């Protein structure tokens, strides 16, 4: 149903052009808009950030940082909502959003309920559309797709968590995993992880249990997991707060034991990190989507053309990190969003 990045890239050589030119633009210093817009564009957000992580909030900082530094004139309506829940509040916003004739659209798919939303969008309206945290295009829609998708790679993640895991253990380890709630995040986060784990280190799944994404689920479903299963080495979590919620249940079940990681490696991963109550995760280099989510836009309003997709690049963090190699990464990831 969905191409991978590298997949994607491959297929279509113009867009790995495109891709290397905004990944470009974004590690180089701020190129002002050419063609100022006789009126400030209109942006609406509509993003699952109310969370533990701090993706969201700090996509939104940065982006609206590298717009300043741009000089693009915008008035920009935002609504945070909670992933797994407010059903209503995505869809009253996001229809209200077409409603204001907004001239961007930024939001988040992870399951298959705005597909139809989107379609309406691309073949009706004039608003680009710029879906974040997902860098696979859709398949079913490589005829007309979206203005731009944007994040961090979550296969790319995955298989880089997959690797270490499988330099830390032996053939054979008993291991569960903490799913996101169903749906995309889950599927490409964690059945990526355990597909690697399984054909490349016969690694034994024994449990895999889906959450309602927040950290009461995570701690929840740990519980329920090691009372069945409690011969595991290690727990492979799918998300931030879910990750966050499973420490709380080894700290406990006094399972310190069992090896936990993170997805992300934003504020509060990272302070975990040190306190060494989280072992590893992948750190995204947070920033680099919300600035190339400014120029995509900048490059649209210069009439150029503009990649289909774009990922940021990740950073292996673990709790035998010094300070200073934690510094030095949020030095690089918060760079705009501080
Ligand atoms: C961005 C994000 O994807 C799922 C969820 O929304 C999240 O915020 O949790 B995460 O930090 O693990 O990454
Ligand atoms: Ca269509």
């Amino acid at each position: 149903g969905y191409w991978g990045y590298q997949e994607f890239l491959d297929e279509f050589p113009e867009q790995r052009n495109l891709t290397n030119a905004l990944s470009e633009a974004v590690r180089a210093q701020p190129v002002p808009l050419s063609k100022p817009t006789q009126r400030p564009i209109k942006i609406s957000v509509v993003y699952p950030g109310q969370q533990v992580s701090d993706y969201w909030v700090r996509n939104i900082a940065s982006f609206e940082k590298r717009l300043y530094k741009l000089n693009i004139n915008y008035q920009l309506n935002q609504v945070f909502t909670r992933p797994n829940a407010d059903i209503k509040q995505q869809s009253l916003s996001l229809m209200e959003a077409l409603k204001s004739k907004s001239d961007y659209l930024i939001f988040t798919l992870d399951t298959t309920r705005h597909r139809k939303f989107v379609e309406h969008v691309l073949d009706s309206t004039n608003t680009k559309l710029i879906l974040q945290n997902i860098t696979t295009p859709v398949r079913e829609w490589d005829k007309h797709q979206p203005f731009l998708y944007v994040g961090f790679d979550h296969a790319e993640g995955s298989r880089e968590l997959a690797t270490e895991f499988g330099k830390f253990f032996p053939k054979h380890t008993y291991y569960s995993v903490l799913y996101f709630s169903e749906g995309y995040i889950s599927d490409v986060r964690g059945d990526t992880f355990i597909h690697q784990v399984n054909r490349d280190n016969n690694f034994e799944l024994q449990s895999a249990y889906y959450t309602k994404a927040t950290k009461q689920s995570g701690y929840d479903a740990a519980k329920a997991s090691l009372a069945k299963h409690p011969d595991v080495d290690f727990i492979y979590a799918c998300s931030t707060d879910v990750a966050l919620g499973a420490v709380d249940a080894l700290a406990e079940l006094g399972r310190e034991d069992i090896m936990i990681n993170g997805w992300g490696g934003g504020s509060a991963e990272l302070d975990a990190i040190q306190k060494g109550d989280l072992d590893i995760t992948v750190m995204r280099m947070n920033d680099d989507t919300g600035i190339a989510m400014a120029e995509a836009i900048k490059w649209d309003l210069e009439d150029k053309p503009v990649p289909t997709v774009y990922s940021g690049d990740f950073e292996i963090v673990t709790k035998a990190d010094s300070p200073e190699r934690i510094e030095a990464l949020k030095k690089r990831a918060f760079r705009y969003s501080d």
